[PDB]
């Protein structure tokens, strides 16, 4: 037995299968939601409100991923699968978020910041569902290199691409955090123990590492 749950943002909406037995704890969270969730305007032009039902799920599922936390099993936990597999189900048939993310690009009035904010919100979702990538990806490239019907080299940039290599870094930290998060903390720790042991190091790091 389940509910329908409406969460909308003006005309686009969509309508959540909640099981009765954890409707009364996701009637809450879209009270919450709804109050967090910024006012409607003509085109979702404006930021941080979504412009597809899919954007809408991404920003829901990102704000109940933000209070279930990883340690500590909590109520909020069940909500989260079930919103999640719902996405799953409804917005990605079979294919990746970026597949999706790249679908909105070009058919909806998707801009490229709500689009990573999507990308962000269930990639972060997946990870505090305890739901890892641990299933190898159906990914048709990796499938043709292992039939033997692609070759692939991998090519590392330099110097002199951009000006501006630090926002690629922030991108990375905001949408990937819970990939890359770990990487980039590592990173940062052994930088920052080169510098403290290496010997006129601080002199050329001015504004620090």
């Amino acid at each position: 037995s389940t509910r329908p749950l409406t969460l909308s943002h003006g005309s686009l909406e969509h309508v959540l299968l909640v099981p009765t037995a954890s409707f009364f704890i996701a009637s809450q969270l879209q009270e919450q939601f709804n109050k967090i969730l910024p006012e409607p305007t003509e085109g979702f032009a404006a930021d941080d409100e979504p412009t597809t039902p899919a954007e809408l799920v991404g920003k829901f599922l990102g704000y109940v991923s933000s209070l279930v936390e990883p340690s500590k099993v909590g109520q909020f936990d069940q909500v989260l699968n079930l919103c999640l597999t719902e996405f799953e189900n409804c917005y990605l048939e079979g294919n990746d978020i970026h597949a999706l993310a790249a679908k909105l690009l070009q058919e909806n009035d998707t801009t490229l910041v709500k689009t990573k904010e999507l990308i962000k919100n269930y990639i972060t979702a997946r990870i505090m569902a305890k739901r890892p990538f641990d299933k190898k990806s159906n990914s048709a490239l990796f499938r043709a290199v292992g039939e033997g019907n692609a070759q692939l080299v991998a090519i590392f940039g330099g110097q002199g691409n951009t000006d501006d290599y630090f926002e690629e870094l922030r991108d990375l930290y905001q949408t990937y955090h819970v990939l890359v998060g770990d990487l980039i903390k590592f990173s940062a720790e052994t930088l920052s123990e080169l510098i403290r042991t290496t010997l006129d190091a601080e002199k050329v790091f001015t504004q620090g590492l």
